[PDB]
């Protein structure tokens, strides 16, 4: 209340502890947060959506996320939201973004993993799921988060696009589609690669802020920075990370677990009698997170060498609680 007022004032930061804000917010950090951005960033105004019709639809989206699922929840989806937020910020991306790009990467982050089931997308191909055989296999999860942010805007008293140009609804929807699409797991690699070739060719105003050109660069920019807030929690500090940490090793447990039930093959950093939560944090920074954090900062230097700092530390904390 007095301290959830507290900790918003850390909001355009990226030492922002998102358990405190859904602490002070009856469990809500996905309304709250989104709420705390569209006003921070005058969008609502920008853009006339009725305040009404954004908590509505942010309620019931938040409300789409599943409680019972330990790390793909409202808080995670909040996270993601909030250091986009930041992200959008970082001085070598300043005059850069229209605000329907700005607009669209936010809304992106919020809806990106909505009603996820606390299982992989690997997973539900090999059960035969209904919604892999819906997806014939590819981005199964991503393009059912898609399907599911984009079906509760049909409503109007959701539909926070109302006054949208119809021009302007479709490029957001291309611009939502993109990064989303983007989070998946298996299109990083090809992601990482573009991204490297990106900064190789890239160029700056003089002012130390980028140059542009078009759609094309823009959202491949967006789709990385939405994949960089998705794959965020080792830059965070420590006390954020275990947490976060902790939180997706007991959605993968309960995965290997209910993979075992099943007589299925159990993968290794899902099998809960076999796993070091540390070496594999440690391999997530080494293969995964370092690599592309490391591409981010060499495109936006020197904005994310803090980063790059807590980062290269909370790997060393986990080597160090391996023998
Ligand atoms: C804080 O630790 C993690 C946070 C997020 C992830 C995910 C990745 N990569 C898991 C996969 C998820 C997805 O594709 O649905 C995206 C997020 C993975 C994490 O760690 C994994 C499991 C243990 C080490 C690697
Ligand atoms: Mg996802
Ligand atoms: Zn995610």
């Amino acid at each position: 209340e007095d301290h959830l007022a507290k900790e918003l004032e850390d909001l355009n930061k990226w030492g922002l502890n998102i358990f405190n804000v859904a602490g002070y917010s009856h469990n809500r950090p996905l309304t709250c947060i989104m709420y705390a951005i569209f006003q921070e960033r005058d969008l609502l105004k920008t853009f006339r959506i009725s305040s009404d019709t954004f908590i509505t639809y942010m309620m019931t989206l938040e409300d789409h996320y599943h409680s019972d699922v330990a790390y793909h929840n409202s808080l995670h989806a909040a996270d993601v939201a909030q250091s986009t937020h930041v992200l959008l910020s970082t001085p070598a991306l300043d005059a850069v973004f229209t605000d329907l790009e700005i607009l669209a990467a936010i809304f992106a982050a919020a809806i990106h993993d909505v009603d996820h089931p606390g299982v992989s997308n690997q997973f539900l191909i090999n059960t035969n799921s209904e919604l892999a055989l819906m997806y014939n296999d590819e981005s199964v999860l991503e393009n059912h988060h898609l399907a599911v942010g984009f079906k509760l805007l049909q409503e109007e008293h959701c539909d926070i696009f109302m006054n949208l140009t119809k021009k302007q609804r479709q490029t957001l929807r291309k611009m939502v589609i993109d990064m989303v699409l983007a989070t998946d797991m298996s299109k990083h690699m090809s992601l990482l690669a573009d991204l490297k070739t990106m900064v190789e060719t890239k160029k700056v105003t003089s002012s130390g802020v980028l140059l542009l050109d078009n759609y094309t660069d823009r959202i491949q920019v967006l789709r990385n920075m939405v994949h960089c807030a998705d794959l965020s929690n080792p830059t965070k500090s420590l006390e954020l990370y275990r947490q976060w940490t902790d939180r997706i090793m007991e959605e993968f447990f309960q995965q290997g677990d209910k993979e075992r039930e099943r007589g299925m093959e159990i993968s290794p950093m899902c099998d809960k009698h076999t796993a070091s939560v540390e070496k594999s944090q440690v391999g997530f920074i080494d293969y995964i997170v370092h690599p592309l954090w490391e591409t981010w900062a060499d495109l936006v230097q020197p904005d994310a060498q803090d980063i790059l700092d807590t980062l290269e530390d909370n790997r060393n904390w986990y080597q160090s609680m391996i023998p």
